[PDB]
């Protein structure tokens, strides 16, 4: 029994082909409703045969990697390249026991010393999110860099930067329609550009926005959380109705 697999390729990717890809990622993630915003499945009690989904990516050089996405928080937990599989360091032993059920066929299994969170990947990559280009070009380059890590051809700083690109255009593009729209604009005009402060702010606030929405009374927040306009200037929202077209998935709380 294999997990659900989603196929996307950067070779000739259009605005529509990438939209259908992200729309497919949201579908497999929200299989397990009534809420106006879909709520990701609960970690406790979730049987392992529905704990993950696989997102395989290819590029113009026909190089392929498969990313493993947890379904409770839509985060990449590891990836397989050829005959090897790589996993971030798990948070507890329950998650360490869950990851031995993916890629049960590879010959080489490795667990990194570090977690997959952004601030760690930015230290490893030697660059911040505001300095890492996003787009189809940066994604095609990442895919080649993920695989060639299995052959010793990619060093760790390039691998960490490649994770930052992939996590933003798959995981963050699923969570927020706003971020997916930002990626679709880069594909539309064939331009690579780093995320503006309105995007980093949403990525860091996903857990905090997931808090205020499920804990909202009639849709009103208890305390206002603050977002950023694209010019860096800040504001504050107080209810769910302004974020409905903005956020698509929420971790359970
Ligand atoms: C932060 C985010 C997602 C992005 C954004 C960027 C704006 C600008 O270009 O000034 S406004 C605005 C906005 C408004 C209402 C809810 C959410 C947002
Ligand atoms: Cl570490």
């Amino acid at each position: 029994k294999q997990y659900p697999i989603i196929n996307f390729t950067t070779a000739g990717a259009t605005v529509q082909s990438y939209t259908n890809f992200i729309r497919a990622v949201r579908g497999r993630l929200t299989t397990g409703v009534r809420h106006e915003i879909p709520v990701l499945p609960n970690r406790v009690g979730l049987p392992i045969n529905q704990r993950f989904i696989l997102v395989e990516l290819s590029n113009h050089a026909e190089l392929s990697v498969t990313l493993a996405l947890d379904v409770t928080n839509a985060y990449v937990v590891g990836y397989r390249a050829g005959n090897s599989a790589y996993f971030f360091h798990p948070d507890n032993q329950e998650d360490a026991e869950a990851i031995t059920h993916l890629f049960t066929d590879v010959q080489n299994r490795y667990t990194f010393a570090f977690g997959g969170n952004y601030d760690r990947l930015e230290q490893l990559a030697g660059n911040l999110r505001e300095n890492i280009e996003l787009g189809n070009g940066p994604l095609e380059e990442a895919i080649s860099a993920l695989y060639y890590y299995s052959t010793g051809g990619t060093q760790l700083p390039t691998l960490a930067r490649s994770f930052i690109i992939c996590i933003q255009m798959i995981s963050e593009a699923a969570r927020f329609q706003y971020i997916e729209g930002e990626m679709r604009t880069r594909i539309r005009y064939n331009r690579r550009s780093a995320p503006d402060p309105s995007v980093i702010t949403l990525e860091n606030s996903w857990g905090r926005l997931s808090t205020a929405i499920q804990e909202s009374n009639q849709g009103a927040f208890a305390s206002p959380i603050q977002l950023q306009r694209r010019n860096g200037s800040k504001f504050s929202v107080y209810d769910v109705s302004i974020l409905i077209p903005i956020i698509a998935l929420m971790v359970y709380r």
